[PDB]
């Protein structure tokens, strides 16, 4: 059960998709994307997680909201790396799969950048959330 | 298994430790170090690789040489992060493990930098080499 280091800060509430991933492979990525990433929501098999971020509409006081971005993954498509910029919060996320690169969620990439290899493909994510994505951790199929 | 991008230039000869890595986890890191890193040589279990770099002593016409730096990894110690600065060649390499940060090899770190995180630990390296380290690629365990 390999896992990256936790990337981000201590705010928000803890979430962990571990149990949900027992449905199977990640089949879908949903995020909300502006100058930063404001939520992430993965689908394991047929089942979506909760919306991890943009806890409520009044969050518009502390950041932009953004556009709902979906990447449906095809059979046998696995997320094998992520470029993450982060500090107190997750700022931007760029996923790469064994089949294609995907656009960055979060047009600003000015904070500390890190390229995370995800051995075996991404199995699931954990992290912390509130108005946005306080932090992420990548759990690998390894 | 999952691997990073190739970091560096097109010169030298390709090398690949994949087959050697079947002999075990990385137990030792040897590099030659001046203002830049001029070779790298890992040990996989008890099996040493060839010296990847500093092909011969007249390489001194094209860069400084540097000193031999050896770091032995303890049992259960693995490389979780590599900061590489590079351009036409690899310039500097800073390894971090799950137990410590090792000193940078290559005192100059002015070239383009990338921090590669490897959850579960680096399994092996590949790349290109001649008088120095033309390029490096990092391979995870799955
Ligand atoms: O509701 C008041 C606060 O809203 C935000 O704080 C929430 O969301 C943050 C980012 O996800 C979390 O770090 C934090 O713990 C949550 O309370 C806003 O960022 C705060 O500045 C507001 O005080
Ligand atoms: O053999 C003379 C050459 O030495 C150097 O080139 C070798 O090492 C380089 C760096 O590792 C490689 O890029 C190159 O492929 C090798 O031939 C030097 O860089 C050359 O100028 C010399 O001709």
């Amino acid at each position: 059960q390999v896992a990256s280091e936790y990337l981000g800060g201590p705010g928000g509430d803890a979430f962990d998709d571990k149990a949900l991933a027992q449905n199977g492979d990640i089949t879908r990525i949903e995020m909300q994307c502006t100058d930063v990433a404001t939520y992430i929501k993965l689908r394991y098999g047929k089942v979506d997680s909760r919306q991890w971020g943009w806890a409520n509409e009044n969050c518009i006081q502390w950041s932009k909201k953004g556009v709902k971005v979906v990447h449906e993954l095809s059979s046998g498509e696995y997320i094998t790396s992520a470029i993450v910029t982060y500090g107190k919060y997750v700022q931007s996320i760029t996923f790469k799969t064994n089949k294609r690169t995907l656009p960055r969620c979060g047009t600003s990439a000015t904070e500390k950048s890190v390229t995370v290899l995800i051995p075996g493909g991404l199995k699931y994510i954990s992290g912390r959330w509130g108005c946005r994505i306080d932090g992420l951790r990548f759990h690998a199929k390894c």
